[PDB]
């Protein structure tokens, strides 16, 4: 009955880009499932901070470029779970088509798993050079200033991670909108195992 999931969340941009975390996501982040929250920055306001604090007993936050009066937030953070070191930062200009730049940040923090909050607000993950890279997207679906494909809009998302030993299971939660305004939570699972 122990909480066992790590919430990875970021790029909320409340209130300047978005007003709220979607109610369908708040339902999923109810008390007692999440053991730790990694927040990758850009909250930005106090109400949003207080809400994230309420999700879990262990909130670890890094500073985003829009968290302007946030001197008490570190620019990077590293948590250890099982045999894995998990580092994170806002890293808003990091991109997966330049994976060596992400790798250099992972080697700098010296971690197995690197989470970053790329400014494109697209969820993605990939494995590279025996490491795992995770961008949770924007949990509010905040607009991006990056280049979107023609019919593309930002998809609200966050991730939950289950770490056991050298293995990490990642669940991504996306609020996908249909052509008719309807929407639904869509879940996908990804697995990473650190090579021996």
């Amino acid at each position: 009955s122990m909480a066992f999931l790590i919430l990875v969340i970021g790029n909320l941009h409340i209130p300047d880009r978005a007003l709220d975390i979607p109610p369908k996501f708040k339902k999923l982040l109810s008390p007692g499932k999440i053991s730790q929250t990694l927040c990758l920055g850009n909250l930005t306001d106090r109400a949003t901070y207080d809400y994230l604090r309420s999700i879990s007993p262990d909130l670890k936050i890094v500073r985003g470029r829009m968290d302007v009066e946030a001197t008490s937030l570190p620019l990077m953070q590293v948590v250890t779970h099982g045999s894995l070191r998990i580092g994170f930062l806002e890293g808003f200009t990091l991109v997966s088509e330049e994976p060596d730049v992400l790798l250099a940040e992972a080697n700098k923090l010296d971690v197995d798993v690197l989470c970053w909050a790329g400014g494109s607000h697209r969820f993605e993950c990939f494995e590279y050079m025996d490491k795992f890279f995770v961008n949770p997207g924007s949990a509010t679906g905040a607009f991006t200033t990056d280049w979107l494909a023609e019919g593309e809009e930002v998809v609200p998302s966050f991730c939950l991670m289950d770490v056991q030993g050298i293995s990490l299971t990642l669940y991504v939660y996306q609020l996908r909108k249909d052509e008719n305004g309807t929407e639904n939570v869509a879940v996908e699972k990804v697995t990473y195992t650190k090579p021996v």
